[PDB]
RNA sequence: AAAAA
RNA sequence: AAAAA
């Protein structure tokens, strides 16, 4: 009548852990983002970015004095009232860099969370500029410091841990919360960079213990998911810059260098060739003086003696008449504008506004690229213009991206080896990218894949 | 009454040279180029290439086979016909390099010239190949190697000095033809590179004087002008490819490397790198096999003594067999078929057709681009569809361009200081972004600065 | 921006 | 793929 037709050995299940990824902003666009880690009931937020082009839509703003529900509206920041239904109360936000789509947002929502906002040193020192420019929410939660390769204890259950890893901006991390059942990993804007110009190489091996270890669930930018191979490394921006500025016939004539003034390795490179150059490093700019100072003051980069740097509307224009009066080539000025924006140093040159008039063949060298938007190409356009009709020779993108490609996030997932991976910080397009990536290595959508839109919770129940 | 006044001036003279710039092909379209030069009645021929992909749309042709003037309606080659119509006699045939877009048509043309055939000893070397290929005409004309440096006096009015370029083949050359009146000047294929890993830096300070000493004409490609900046070193591809091939955590997988079979200098750093991944390099295809061997024996590149070459079908089949049963990790494969062409060694990989296996993970690594014409990207994107159904990982566009942007284009304005410009080696796309920086350059169109089409002869008189 | 065999 | 002042 009966018959024996398997053994199946049952596993123990010691303990039992609920995690939520919720995906709060930054899941349906490039911006704003935001991302809640729950912990049973217990919540680590991990960024609170804004979307610049949704304020550059509007032309009255000001965001310094808007309030939190109007911004969310026109969002611009992220829609963080869905955390009123989430079940759990956040203990700590973290925020993996200094980019404004993972801070710039801290000023205006993070006063709510009875929590404090960790960061790297560099990372806080911005955030701490970003709220004192603030003056419509008092906002100073409690700031602190964290190191990559130090862990800091929230919960008894929860320890936060920074993994360090290369990006376009110094002191970026990943972020890993352990759990009682095992590790979330956060890996949004980075870059595996084997020769990097400032700071060490990403935590390989650290990766590796993580992976072998446990990883319940990695959360991962797609932005460069679609774009095939690997990131070139910002050696190769650094050797092109070096190519342009050195490598010339015409090396008596007007030179400008623009880029990103957060970008401290790029800057760091710029200032070094302009000592190899017998030019005169010229910092100019509010926030090349202000992000480049602050990484000076806590150790992040060396400085010649001979480096002038400005800020003020008067020193910049003083210096500029200098710079004009003494011969273009003895110095190099590396400024702010490689977007157009209005203001900034090279839009007050291109407008003829400043002492520094530009000249046929003088050399405009935007070592960043257009960020695709049409707002900010729409300034570019009009900036370039301006400076090709003054005789100006333009050198574009000398630059490298800071993000991941497809095969970084090949190897990302052969080391992670998470149980569930999540594509966020892009439009449902990257992720589409990421997601075709993904199940070629082995994972399958809804199961151990997860597509989440703006709002949404993913429930993982560990055992 | 009223009055007026004018000197008259004398007409006595305080020879006469008459030069024709004939453009013949290349100038419509990307390939088959040939220009001649003439001056008075004598005339140099600069170039005789095929333009491939008028052959590639025509299915089982034989090109080796074909008489001039079929080819020639099918255009493919250049229609040299016109030269019946040219007031002059030709003396020299010269080739600025060896790509096939400069030395194709050889076979098919120059011998209805009474005249040599003079390059640098490698093109010498391609065009002897290419010479002993054709089974139509009996070519027949003397070869003779010029070294870059060095100068032939082709007629007692008529001088042809080689200046040193760089270009993505070794022994590349300006040309420079020295007249009575002044020297015509032909930059067709050249790239500016201050770090070349091989060859020498182009010839700069040479470039100055004949700038001074007065060019009447210079012919040059417009092929990138419309990149903006300047052309990234070969040693940027060197450090991507050094990157890609030992920055990784994955270092015993499956690895394979393809490039341009005439790229020496690319695949020098190919096998460099594979004595560093302490893997043995195998260069594998019958174009790989001549190309690299004959750089070899000219002394052009040193080659480790592990390197092992396989040109027939019969060693390439034995060598990828000896690979898979040895272990992938062991060997670096480096190998034609980077745009997909059947019959080349990864096209045939990808069909099956091999004792090599492709399997889940193995790097297929494109040192090049993909050629932007249709029929080429039909082939590449066949190639590269077989190889991920297989779960092959791709790298592509690991490489930079071996042609002239445009600030190269604009230096290269200022030290020739040419009194008449004429673009070439494009379509009209091309040389409309030729003519935009001309302009900027001092250079108005129809009075020192030209578009011609193919079939069309420049007169330049002496004022 | 050039082939491949 | 990020601002500027
Ligand atoms: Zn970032
Ligand atoms: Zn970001
Ligand atoms: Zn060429
Ligand atoms: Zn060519």
């Amino acid at each position: 009548h009966h018959h024996s037709s398997g053994l199946v050995p049952r596993g123990s299940h010691m303990a039992s852990t609920e995690i939520g990824i919720i995906a709060v902003g930054g899941y349906n666009e490039m911006g704003r983002n935001m991302t809640a880690i729950r912990v049973n009931e217990d919540i680590i937020i991990i960024d609170m970015g804004i979307r610049l082009d949704r304020v550059q839509i509007h032309e009255d703003v000001d965001t310094d004095r808007m309030h939190s529900l109007e911004l969310i509206e026109m969002g611009a920041i992220p829609d963080d009232t869905i955390m009123n239904e989430v079940n759990g109360n956040v203990r700590a936000i973290v925020c993996t860099h200094g980019h404004l789509d993972h801070i710039g947002a801290i000023p205006k929502l993070a006063h709510r969370y009875a929590a404090p906002i960790i960061a790297t040193p560099y990372t806080t020192a911005l955030i701490k500029h970003q709220i004192d420019s603030e003056r419509k929410f008092g906002v100073k939660n409690n700031i602190v410091a964290l190191k990559a390769g130090e862990t800091l204890e929230i919960t008894k259950d929860i320890t936060i841990e920074f993994i360090n890893t290369q990006h376009s901006i110094i002191d970026t991390v990943f972020v890993a919360i352990h759990t009682p059942s095992g590790a979330v990993v956060y890996a949004c804007d980075f870059k595996f960079d084997r020769t990097p110009t400032l700071g060490e190489v990403p935590d390989f091996d650290r990766l590796k213990e993580l992976g072998k270890e446990g990883v319940i669930a990695l959360i991962t930018e797609s932005t460069n998911a679609g774009r095939n191979g690997k990131t070139p490394s910002e050696l190769i921006a650094h050797m092109m810059l070096k190519d342009v500025l050195l490598g010339t016939e015409e090396s008596a004539v007007g030179m400008i260098v623009t880029t990103f003034a957060a970008h401290i390795a790029r800057v760091n490179s710029i200032v070094q060739f302009a000592q190899e150059m017998g030019r005169i490093p010229v910092l100019l700019g509010r926030s090349m003086e202000r992000y480049v100072g602050t990484a000076y003051q806590l150790g992040y980069i060396d400085l010649p003696e001979n480096v002038e740097i400005y800020g003020s509307r008067r020193d910049i224009d003083n210096a500029l008449k200098k710079i004009m009066e003494a011969g273009k080539d003895k110095y190099l000025p590396v400024m702010t504008g490689h977007q157009g924006e209005p203001g900034a140093v090279l839009g007050r040159i291109a407008n003829g506004e400043t002492p520094f008039k530009v000249e046929t063949g003088d050399r405009i060298i935007f070592s960043a690229n257009v960020i695709p938007n049409p707002m900010t190409q729409a300034n570019r356009y009009a900036l370039e213009t301006k400076l090709k009709m003054k005789g100006a020779r333009i050198y574009d993108n000398v630059h490298v991206s800071g993000h991941a490609y497809r095969e970084d996030h090949w190897e990302l997932l052969r080391m992670l080896k998470p149980e569930h991976v999540i594509p966020a910080h892009g439009t449902i397009q990257m992720h589409s990218e990421y997601i075709q990536m993904a199940e070629d290595a082995g994972y399958s959508l809804g199961d151990t894949l997860h597509l989440l839109r703006n709002g949404e919770e993913l429930y993982i129940e560990e055992d």
